[PDB]
C-alpha cells in the first residue's frame, strides 16, 4: 500500500499506482488502464 482511501487519500508518483480505494501498487485493482489509473500509473 502507498495511497488510497485507507492512507488518508494521497497520491502515488514513484513507480507504482494508487486508486480510489485504499491500495497502491501494480496489480489490476490499484493500477488498471480500463478500471483504474487514478495516480501516476505505468510511469
Amino acid at each position: 500500500q502507498n495511497c488510497g482511501r485507507q492512507a488518508g487519500n494521497r497520491a502515488c508518483a514513484n513507480q507504482l499506482c494508487c486508486s480510489q480505494y485504499g491500495f497502491c501498487g501494480s496489480t489490476s485493482e490499484y493500477c488498471s488502464r480500463a478500471n483504474g489509473c487514478q495516480s501516476n500509473c505505468r510511469g
